[PDB]
RNA sequence: GGGGAGUUUGACUGGGGCGGUACACCUGUCAAACGGUAACGCAGGUGUCCUAAGGCGAGCUCAGGGAGGACAGAAACCUC
């Protein structure tokens, strides 16, 4: 048997692009990201100052956004279609989440505009389960127990069964 | 305008002088489980800075570590 609603569902999908310098490149990356995600993304300032990468304290160097639900699985389907539903054993974290990256963006269904240029990005997905909001709600916060959490094997099974993908070793 | 006049040229202090400030303050210890308690005892700090680094209210949680993610690495950004 099974519990009808202890099943696995994706609860958020995070997209980010880290360009490493503020300016026209940054705002065009924000533009392509918001066109892809249908909503305005946000800028993240540099935490520290390191001159090896040519960055300083508190300038926007990356643009990221998060999605839930319908648009989340559509974007994830596009990304996995680009990655031909192929992932590696080490692509999955110990907490049940996973992710990957796309070297360039116009392949997943984005028209090439010569002005904006080309940009890669990182997809990440946080596998969830009904009741995970306990860990972050305000009134009576608590843990999510031991049985209810997600492990690497469960994430692998969910990926290979729902999206009929292949986990090549590596 | 030392030609001439009057006067002054601190204190502390293992003699005085040179050095130093133990000369006004602050922290720990000395200090002997109330408080107080000495030495040129020990380790140090002060003559500032702030329109917010003051005053309320709201919302968040930090250092670090582990596991993941294109360039990305020991270190850039995202997630748990
Ligand atoms: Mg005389
Ligand atoms: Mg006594």
């Amino acid at each position: 048997k099974e519990n009808p609603m202890r099943e696995l569902r994706i609860r958020k999908l995070c997209l980010n692009i880290c360009v490493g310098e503020s300016g026209d490149r940054l705002t065009r990356a924000a533009k392509v990201l918001e066109q892809l995600t249908g909503q305005t993304p946000v800028f993240s300032k540099a935490r520290y100052t390191v001159r090896s990468f040519g960055i300083r304290r508190n300038e926007k160097i990356a643009v990221h956004c998060t999605v839930r639900g319908a648009k989340a699985e559509e974007i994830l389907e596009k990304g996995l279609k680009v990655r031909e539903y192929e992932l590696r054993k080490n692509n999955f974290s110990d907490t049940g989440n996973f992710g990957f990256g796309i070297q360039e963006h116009i392949d997943l269904g984005i028209k090439y505009d010569p002005s904006i240029g080309i940009y890669g990005l990182d997809f990440y997905v946080v596998l969830g389960r009904p009741g995970f909001s306990i860990a972050d709600k305000k009134r009576r916060t608590g843990c999510i127990g031991a049985k209810h959490r997600i492990s690497k094997e469960e994430a692998m099974r969910w990926f290979q069964q729902k999206y009929d993908g292949i986990i090549l070793p590596g």
